[PDB]
This record gives C-alpha cells, structure tokens and sequence, in this order.
C-alpha cells in the first residue's frame, strides 16, 4: 500500500499500488499558479508511506508535504533522487544525481515493462525527453527538448504576430488540415512544432539503430504522445505509467 | 543614383543595408532592440538614401523607434512600409490570407526567387523562430511552418522548468563543438543543447525530405539566419548558405 507522486513542471501525478504494485487508483493535479485544484484523497486508503518524484522545486515539494500532512498526519515519505545504480539500471550520466528523477524512475519502469530489448524513451511533458537505454539496463544517454505545448507558447509569448495556441487546439487544427507545409499562420505553428518533435524524435531512433546494429523499440509517454504518433513515420509503442510503475519498484525495494 | 535604405526588423534584432543598382548591397548591419539593450545603427558613414523599405514584424513599438532612427539621422526621408501581397516580383503567395503571411518571409520568397531561377526550394531561416517555405520553380509558394528558433527552445526550457538552467547559442554551441556533440548527451546542458539542435536539424530533414517525395523533383535546401551555421554541422543532408534573401528581397521591391 504505498502512495506515488510524480510532480512535474506542468502538473502532479500521483497513483496507488498494493502489494502486486497494481496501480489501482490514479489522478492528477496542477499547480497553485495555474490555479489547480488540490487531489481527491478523500476515499483512499492510509498509505504505509508516500514515494515522491519532484522536478518542480521547492515551492512544489512544500505544497505536496501540506497535503500528505492534511490527509495522512504524519505519514513516511521519501523524495527520490537519480542514483548510479538502480533495480537493473545504471546511470550513464556523467554526474547521475544530474538525471532527473521523473527520467530515473520513467528508465526503471521501462526496464521492467519491457525486458531484453534495447529501448528509445520519448516522454511527452513540459520538455520533451529523449533516453537510450540498452536491455542490460545500461540507460547511455539522452536528449531534453521542450514539447509541443512550451514550444507553440515560446512562439506566441516571444513573438509580436504569432497566436498562443493550445494542443487541444492545435491538434484540432491540423485535422482539418491536409504534411508538414501549411497555408495559414496557426496551422504554420502547429505543424512546425509537432514536426519539430517527430522530426527530432525519428533522428534520435535512427542514429540510435545505427549505432546498436540492433533492433530498437520506441516508446512514447505522454498526453502529446497521441498527436505526435500521428506524424511519425516508424514503430513505436505507447506506455503511459513508466514513471509512476518505476515508483512503485523503488518504494517494493 | 539614389540609394535604397533596407530594413528587416525581427523578434531579436534589426537587419540593415543600403542597396545600389537592382539589389547590390553595398552596406549592412544589425542593431539589439531598446529592451534588450541595444544600440543604434552606424548610419554616421551612409550617404542620404531616396528612401526606406521596411519589412517589419516586431510590432508598434519597434515600427516607431525605426520612424524616430530614420527621422533623427535622414529628416524627411521617405519611408515604405511592406505586406506580404497575394503576388509580387514572380512569387504568388499560397496562404489563404496573404496578409497574414510575415512580411520578412515575402520578402525572403522573392529574393529566392530571384537568386534561384529556375529551381523547386525549401527555404530555411533561422531567427527568433525557425521558418520553413516551400517554393516551386515558377515562383509559386505553397506552403511553409513556423517552429521555435535553437536560443527560443532552450530559453523556454530554462524558464518553463524548475530545474534547467538557461543556456544562450554561445554557450550550447561552446558545449557541442567538435567530438563533444553526440547523438545522445550524458550531462544536462548538453543533452538540452543537443535535444533543440537535433529538433531544428530533425525538422529540417523531415520536411526536406517530405517535400521531394511530394513533388517528386529535385529540391534545394537553402539556409538563412544565425543559428544556420550550428544546425548545418547537424544536417546529414546538402544544404546551401545564402543569407541576404531577405535584403535582397526589399531591394527588388525598392527598385521596382
Ligand atoms: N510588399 C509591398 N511592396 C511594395 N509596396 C508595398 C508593399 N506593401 C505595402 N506597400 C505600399 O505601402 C503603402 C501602405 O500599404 P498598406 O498599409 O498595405 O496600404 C502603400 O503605398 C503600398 O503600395
Ligand atoms: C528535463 C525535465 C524537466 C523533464 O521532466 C526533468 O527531467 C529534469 O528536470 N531533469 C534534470 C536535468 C536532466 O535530466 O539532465
Ligand atoms: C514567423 C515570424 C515570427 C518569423 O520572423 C514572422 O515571419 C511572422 O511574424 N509571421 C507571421 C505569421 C506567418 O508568417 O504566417
């Protein structure tokens, strides 16, 4: 019975696993600044202690520990941090506490959903996060870019005459639409980003299967990971708890 | 024998040149923006121009400091300010609402055109945002996209998330330089100036080779703007560095 949290720059996830680590309640919340509402723990279970992944910083890991302090007075609780070495997977990273811990826990549940395959992560956030990581558990290297929604609103906040568009809006957009070129300025933008991130994401697979001489599974993560399927041109594989499933073989250990 | 005065304001900087004859660009420059702390223009060496084409796409506030710049150094100097048209100089513009088009991108679409003859494009130009157009060989544009410049994606980065630093093209391409830039990055500033490199290369390719496929033609890649010189080490694809697109593009207007 263990409570998992992982808060991100954008919103925080949480979720419930029991002794089998099935994730039998889910739910997510976003932040005081974007006026977010706090999660419903009303009908959930004490916890025998609270798993926490936070990337969002100090202010974030303050408000987490208000709630589990209102809900579960005096509940164990644990902020994890990238190690070198971890349930089958080890740190590529020069300085491996540098890897975010959301990256750290998304590489050991990836490890375990998917063993003996060499494996290309795309997890579609605040910034989009690309890791390799070898079926030995070797996790080589990675790239951070940001997603579709921070690079459209990078557009409209740093430009004078482009619009901030929404992915719910964009992805609207470019189903009415009919390719990469575009005949109008919020489709232009739209389709710019998208193909800013499959065009990157189908580099990375590439240069990745070229590198391996081996066969490589793509992995996609996230809300984004839906409209950006759609543009892409390779296999690939949708698996939307890999964070929140390392957690839970991080706080099983 | 009247000088023509080009300007290209963009999100970032402020482009210049006087042009002789049909589009010779005698002299260039660029200057920051008043909040960034910019300079001005030496103008203090130019001779006085017939007057000022304008391509502008930085807002009001931009478009008045140029007026004031133009009136301080050339009093009663004419001024023209440009719209992206549905056709001008051999190029048809295929947006729906021409206007809409940016006026810098027309602009850039018509030196294209000119510098080019003959040839189906896809033209790269690396400011603020990245820019993409389409161009057949007969002048008409069919289609483009608008994606974040390499600085933009890892100023948001910087600024979007609690943990990323901000890191300038200096500092990124510092960072990436020789044996250092991978397809994969083992430390955070690389691995974020690597993610945004490859996104604009990644792009860049991806619609590239979209475009052949379609028209089924050969296809120049043509580079344009700052950051060219970074995603260029980063293409795998040929590609060919001509910058003055916009320029000349004011100029053909100017001289017509
Ligand atoms: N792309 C262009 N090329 C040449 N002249 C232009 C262009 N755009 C605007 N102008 C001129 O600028 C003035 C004002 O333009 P507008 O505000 O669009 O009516 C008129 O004299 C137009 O003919
Ligand atoms: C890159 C993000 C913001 C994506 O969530 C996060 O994983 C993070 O803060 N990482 C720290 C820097 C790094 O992973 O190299
Ligand atoms: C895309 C930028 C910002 C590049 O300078 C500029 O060309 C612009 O403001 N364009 C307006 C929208 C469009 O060109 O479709």
């Amino acid at each position: 019975p263990h409570l998992l949290i992982d808060a991100g720059n954008s919103r925080i996830k949480w979720a419930l696993a029991d002794a089998r680590r099935t994730l039998v309640d889910t739910g997510a919340f976003g932040h005081t600044r974007d006026g977010g509402a706090d999660p419903d723990w009303s009908r959930l279970p004490r916890p025998r202690g609270a798993w926490i992944s936070n990337v969002a910083g100090a202010d974030v890991a303050a408000r987490i520990d208000a709630l589990l302090d209102a809900r579960w007075p005096g509940l164990p609780r644990t902020t994890i941090r990238s190690r070198p070495a971890q349930c089958g997977v080890t740190n590529g990273y020069t300085t491996p506490e540098q890897l975010g811990s959301d990256r750290w826990a998304g590489l050991i549940g990836a490890h375990a959903a998917f063993p003996g395959e060499h494996l290309l992560i795309a997890t579609f956030g605040t910034a989009t996060t690309l890791e390799a990581l070898r079926a030995d558990g070797c996790f080589t290297g990675g790239l951070i870019a940001p997603g579709w929604a921070l690079m459209m609103r990078a557009l409209g906040t740093h430009t004078a005459q482009l619009p901030t568009l929404t992915t719910d809006i964009a992805s609207g957009l470019l189903a009415g639409a009919q390719e990469p070129f575009q005949v109008d300025t919020p489709r232009s933008l739209s389709a710019g980003c998208l193909y800013a991130q499959a065009g990157l994401i189908e580099r990375a697979w590439r240069d990745l299967v070229a590198a391996w001489q081996a066969p490589v599974r793509l992995v996609l993560a996230g809300g984004a990971a839906d409209d950006v399927a759609r543009a892409l041109t390779i296999a690939h594989t949708r698996h939307d708890t890999l964070i929140l499933s390392g957690l839970a073989l991080i706080a099983a250990d």
